[PDB]
C-alpha cells in the first residue's frame, strides 16, 4: 500500500527512524522533547535554555577520574527566591556557580536592587581598586607602605606600634592616660615592660617623663616656676679669664664654677692666715688678719641681667693652715667694670680696729682723749677737782 | 513514483516532516537554520557558540515568576569594541555577566593586554589574598588589628588617633606645627579641646610642653641654659646627720633645707640675744651680743662638686623675742670635714669690741696707753713737757 | 525490493537526507554524533555537557574583527589536575574562564577542599565586606579615614608619618632609639632632615629633646635632681610692694629681681657714701660712714617654704661714684612680718666705732678709764707710786 513516506508533501512518520548518513537542514527543527549528541555541538550566536517553571541551568560533568578531569561535576544556575513564598524572598536574581559540595560564588541583585558578588572563601586577585567603602573582620597584613588621605583611628588600648630590631615601641591610651611604652628585647609584640618614658594625662594634659630627661639648645618655664628634688647643679662656663670677663646675655644668670688652678685662682682674692692675739686685761683672744695666701675657690653669680648681677668668691682650704674667706663684687654696667672684690667680715675673718677707726684695747697710741669722770691708773683715781682747779688724786 | 522517500541513496525532501517516534542519528547533523528543543538537551566534551558578526551568548529565561525562579532573565555575553570605531576602543575582550537591568559583573582584557574583573556592587569574600597594589576610595574599616612591612602615611592634618574610654588622643600636623591633642570626655572622635599638652614646630624642632611637666629620675641640660619664671624651690634631701653629713656626688649642687626639728637645729649655731646699749657721750645705741638660743633655720648649699661646696645657714625666729642670724662654713675635701660655722657680721649682729681688739667706749681697762698731744680730765689738760722732760697740768676753762 | 522508507514501521535510512522544510519532532532526538546549526540554539530548562574522559567546555567565538566582537575567542573549562596533569595535584575542581592567552578568573576547590577565587588582574568592585582575614603584597592607598578595632603595626623602621604642607613629621624606630622626626620642606615623605626634637633610648626610656623646650604651667622633677649647662635665669614676678610683700606659696622658692625703678628702689636701703681717712698715728687708712643714698639693686630670695625663707638686697651703682652695698632680712612666719633689713659688713662697708661700741681711735671723749700698767704722755710714763700713795713720773 500507501504505507512509505512521501517525498513532497507533509508527512506524519510513526515509525523509529535511524538515520545512519549526515543529515542535513535548511529549515527549523521544532522538538517538543529532549536532544542527547554523543558528539560535540554547535550553534550560530545565541543559546538560550527556557524556562517553564524550573531554575535553568547548564552541567559540566566530571567524567571519569583520569586525565583534566574535575573531581566533582559543576554546574551554573540562575534562580531566586522572590515569588517561593518562603521566609526569605530577598534574593531576586541569583547567578549561581559551584559544585557537588557547595557554590564557589555567586552573583545577585536583591529585591532592593543592589549587587553582591559572593565568594565562598579566598579572593585573590593581583591588584585590588574599589570605588567604595572596605570592611575586613578579620586581621589585616599589608607587605609595603599604607597611605590614607584620612585619619588612621584604632580603637585598641595599644593603638600604633614601631617595630625595629629587639623593641616595640608603642602609643597607649588607657582610658586615663596616654603612654609611650616599649617592650622588653625580644618582645617585640608583646606587652610594656616596666620603663615610663612618657604619659600625658588625658582629662588635664599634664605630661610625666618618667626615665630621666636631657635637653639641648635650652629650656624656658613661661610660668608655674620650678621644684626640684633635690639638687640643682647649675655649671658656669669656665675661661682664663673670669677675674676681668664682662658679663654677656649669655652667661648672666646663677652659676657657679669651681676655679681649681692656680693660674685663675692666683688673680683672685686668697685667704688670710690669722693671728691669735689676746687682750692683756681680760684674757679673751681675738684674731687679727696674718699673710693673704692664694687659693682655690668657689666662684657663683647671681641676677638675671646686664644691669643686676653680683658675684661671690668663696676659698675653699686645700692645705691644713688653710682656712675659707668670703668676698664680694656687683657688676657696674654704667663703669662696664666689676667692682673691686672687698672681703665679707665673720667670725673667721673679723674686721680689726684699724679697719673701722676704732682705738685698739692694748698697747695703744692716740693724739689726744678726754675724760669726764675719772681715770684711774693702777690704785689710783685721778679726779677733776674743780674747787682748787686742778685734779684730786685718791688711793683705791 | 519518485514522490517516495529512498531507503539506499541521497534523497531531498521537500515537505515538513513530524516524528511522532525516537529519532536515532549515528552520523553528523548539519543544519542552517535554527533548533529548538521543548525538553532538556545535552551533547559530548564542548558547546561552541559560532561568531558570524556580532557577540555570542547564553540566555538563562526567568520563566513564570513562581517557584524558585528569578525575577529577570540573565545572559553571559563575550564582546568588544576593539573594532567598532566609537571614542572607546580599549574593551578588547569582555565576558560580561547581567540581567534586565545591568551587569553583575564581568571580566575584560583590556586593549592595554591587562585582566580586570568588575563587579557592580559589594563583593564578599571569606579571606582576600592580593599579590598586587590596593586602592580603596570610601572609608575602610578592620575589626582586628593592622600590620604593614612598610610605613603607615596620613595626609590628613589630624593623622593618628587612640580611642578609649571617654578619650581621643591624636597626632596633629597642622603644617606649622605638630600636636599631640586630645578631646573632649564622650567626643573620642571630634576635635581638639582647649589643652596643649605638646607640640613640636615643623621648622625649627622646638618642643612646647603645655599644661605641665613632672620629670623623674633627673634632668640636665646641656646646651642653652634655664629660664624660669618665676621661682625654683630647690629642695635638698633632709636627714638627721646634717650637721656632720660628708658631701656625695648626689647631694653636690644648690638647694635649700627648712631644718625645723630641734634634735637637728640643737645642733646647729642658735641666734643671739642682743642688749641694746646707749652710748653715755653721744646717745647712739649699739648692740651688745647675749646668750646664744637654738632655733630652727634654713640651711642652704651651693656649689656643684666635691671640692667646691660651701653651705649658709638662716636661723629664722619662732618665738616673739628671737632676732636672726647668719653662719657659713665651707666643704674641707683635703680635711674630709666642714670648717666650723663662723657667724656673718651685719647690723643685726654686728661684730663686738673684744673679738676684734678695740676698746669698749667707755667704763674701759686696759694695760697701758701713749697720748702724743693732749689728755684732758675735766677741765684739766695734761700735756708733754720734754724740755724738763716731764709733764704740765693746765686749767682749761 | 522495498528501496523506500515504511512511514509506521522502525526503519533504518541508509542515504543522505536533506530536509528543505521544518522538521517536527515530538520524542527524543537521540545521535552518537556530532550537532551544527548555523542559526541560534534554544532548549528546555538544563544543558548538560557530558564528559566520556576530556574535560567539558563552552566556547565563545570571537567572529571577525569588526563591530562588537572581541578581539579574542573565550571558553568556560571545568577541569581539574587530581588525577593527571603534570606535577600539581591539589587543584581538585577548577570552573576557568579566558580567552586565547590566559585565564581571566577560575574559582576552584583543592584537594583539602578549601575554596579560591583567582582574577589574574585588578578586581574593581563598589565596596568590599570580607568576613575573614586580608593579605595585601604590595602599596596600599585609602582614600578617606581608615578605622582599625585592634592594633596598628608598623615593621618598618619610618613607622608613622603625617603630612600636611610643606612637612611630613614621622616617628622612627631604628632599632637603638625611637625618634620623633621632621623633614625638610617640600620633602613630605623623603628622610630626616638635621632636626632632633624628641628621641626615647629603647634600652632605658631615657629621652632627649634636641632643639629646645619651652614649658607652660610649670615643672616639678621628682627625683634625681637638675644639671643646667651653663646658667639659670630664676625670673622673679616684679609687682610695686616688693618691699612690704608678704611671700605666698606661689613666690616663695629661688629667685632675683632687677629693682630698676626709684618708685620702688628709694622704699630699700641705699648704699652709704664713705670717706677714706687716715690714722695720723699709724698712717692705716679706714672708710668713715657718709649719707644714706638710694640706688637701683638685685633684690635675690632664698627658702622654699612660709617659714624658711630669707633675702639678699644687693645695691648696684648707676652714677660715677656710686658704690655698692649688701642688705639682708628674714621672713619672720611667726610675726607675719619681714625683720628689717640689716647692713652686710664687708671691706667696702666697715662697721663703725658707733655700731659695736668701741672707742674711736683719737679725738675721742670717754666718762672713764682704768690703766693697769702705765700711762705714757710724750715720752713720760706716769705709773702707780704705793710709798707716797700717788704717781710718780718716768722720763723715756
Amino acid at each position: 500500500p500507501s504505507q512509505f513516506i512521501r517525498r513532497d508533501i507533509a508527512q506524519t512518520v510513526n515509525g523509529s527512524l535511524t538515520l545512519t548518513q549526515q543529515t542535513n537542514l535548511s529549515a527549523p527543527l521544532v522538538s517538543s522533547s529532549t536532544g542527547e549528541f554523543g558528539g560535540s555541538l554547535a550553534a550560530n550566536r545565541t543559546f538560550t535554555i527556557r524556562n517553564t517553571g524550573a531554575p535553568t541551568s547548564i552541567v559540566f560533568e566530571k567524567g571519569p577520574a583520569s586525565g583534566a578531569n574535575p573531581a566533582q561535576s559543576m554546574s551554573i544556575r540562575v534562580w531566586g527566591n522572590q515569588f517561593g513564598g518562603g521566609s526569605d524572598t530577598t534574593r531576586s536574581t541569583v547567578f549561581e556557580v559551584g559544585d557537588d559540595t557547595s557554590h564557589h560564588f555567586y552573583s545577585q541583585r536583591n529585591k532592593d536592587g543592589n549587587i553582591a558578588f559572593n565568594i565562598n572563601g579566598t579572593v585573590m586577585p593581583i591588584n585590588i581598586n574599589a570605588s567604595g567603602l572596605m570592611n575586613v573582620n578579620g586581621t589585616a597584613t599589608f607587605g609595603r607602605s599604607v597611605t590614607a588621605n584620612g585619619e588612621f583611628i584604632s580603637k585598641s588600648a595599644n593603638a600604633f606600634r614601631a617595630i625595629n630590631g629587639d623593641y616595640g615601641f608603642f602609643i597607649r591610651n588607657d582610658a586615663s592616660n596616654t603612654y609611650f611604652l616599649l617592650t622588653a628585647a625580644g618582645d617585640q609584640t608583646g606587652g610594656f615592660n616596666g620603663l615610663r618614658p612618657l604619659l600625658i594625662n588625658n582629662q588635664s594634659g599634664q605630661i610625666t617623663i618618667g626615665e630621666g630627661l636631657i635637653i639641648a639648645k635650652g629650656v624656658t618655664i613661661n610660668s608655674g616656676g620650678l621644684t626640684v628634688n633635690s639638687r640643682i647643679r647649675s655649671q658656669g662656663t669656665k675661661t682664663s679669664d673670669l677675674y676681668t670677663r664682662a658679663p654677656t646675655s649669655d652667661t648672666v644668670g646663677f652659676w657657679s664654677i669651681d676655679i681649681n688652678d692656680s693660674a685663675t685662682y692666683n688673680q683672685f682674692p686668697g685667704y688670710f692666715k690669722m693671728v691669735e692675739k689676746t687682750n692683756e686685761v681680760t684674757g679673751l683672744p681675738y684674731l687679727e688678719r696674718g699673710e693673704e695666701v692664694k687659693s682655690p675657690g668657689t666662684l657663683t653669680q647671681f641676677g638675671n641681667t646686664l644691669d643686676s648681677l653680683y658675684q661671690d668668691w668663696i676659698t675653699y682650704p686645700t692645705t691644713p693652715e688653710a682656712r675659707t674667706t668670703r668676698w664680694t663684687r656687683t657688676w657696674q654696667k654704667t663703669k662696664n667694670s666689676w667692682s673691686s672684690f672687698v672681703q665679707v667680715f665673720d667670725g673667721g675673718n673679723p674686721p680689726q680696729p684699724s679697719d673701722i677707726g676704732a682705738l685698739p684695747s692694748d698697747n695703744a697710741t692716740m693724739g689726744n682723749l678726754t675724760i669726764r669722770d675719772f681715770l684711774r691708773i693702777g690704785n689710783v683715781r685721778i679726779v677733776p677737782d674743780p674747787v682748787n682747779k686742778t685734779v684730786k688724786f685718791e688711793w683705791v
